[PDB]
C-alpha cells in the first residue's frame, strides 16, 4: 500500500506513534517519506546482506526475522514480511523498540540526514489529526 501523507500521519497517530519518546509526528512522517515513499512493501538490501523492509525500512540485522541474515537477532519477535502489511501496526510496534534502543531516530540514518533540525511539521501541516 502506497500512503498518502496526511492518511500516513493519521495511521501513526491512531497507533501512537505522535510523541513517542519525544519525536513529534512530522518526524515519523518525514522518516517514512525518505525510507519508503510511504510504500509499507519496500524493501531494499545492506551490504553487510541484511535487508530493510517496510514503511520505515526496519532492518533484519537486529529486529525481525528474514532466514537470510546470518547472524541476526529477532528483537522484535516478528517475520519481516509481516512489515509490509497495509496494516502498519507491526511497523509501529517495532519501531517503538527501536527508538527506545539508546540513539533516539538517529536509529534512522536517513533521519539524522534529511530530518533532524528541518521543519518536520511541515509534513503535517494541512491533516486532520
Ligand atoms: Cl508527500
Ligand atoms: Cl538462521
Ligand atoms: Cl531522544
Ligand atoms: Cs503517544
Ligand atoms: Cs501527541
Ligand atoms: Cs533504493
Ligand atoms: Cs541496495
Ligand atoms: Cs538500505
Ligand atoms: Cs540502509
Ligand atoms: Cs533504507
Ligand atoms: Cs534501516
Ligand atoms: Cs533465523
Ligand atoms: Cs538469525
Ligand atoms: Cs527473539
Ligand atoms: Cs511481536
Ligand atoms: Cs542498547
Ligand atoms: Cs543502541
Ligand atoms: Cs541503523
Ligand atoms: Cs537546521
Amino acid at each position: 500500500k502506497v500512503f498518502g501523507r496526511c492518511e500516513l500521519a493519521a495511521a501513526m497517530k491512531r497507533h501512537g506513534l505522535d510523541n513517542y519518546r519525544g519525536y513529534s509526528l512530522g518526524n515519523w512522517v518525514c522518516a517514512a517519506k525518505f525510507e519508503s515513499n510511504f510504500n509499507t512493501q519496500a524493501t531494499n538490501r545492506n551490504t553487510d546482506g541484511s535487508t530493510d523492509y517496510g514503511i520505515l525500512q526496519i532492518n533484519s540485522r537486529w529486529w525481525c526475522n528474514d532466514g537470510r541474515t546470518p547472524g541476526s537477532r529477532n528483537l522484535c519477535n516478528i517475520p519481516c514480511s509481516a512489515l509490509l502489511s497495509s496494516d502498519i501496526t507491526a511497523s509501529v510496534n517495532c519501531a517503538k523498540k527501536i527508538v527506545s534502543d539508546g540513539n533516539g531516530m538517529n536509529a534512522w540514518v536517513a533521519w539524522r540526514n534529511r530530518c533532524k533540525g528541518t521543519d518536520v511539521q511541515a509534513w503535517i501541516r494541512g491533516c486532520r489529526l
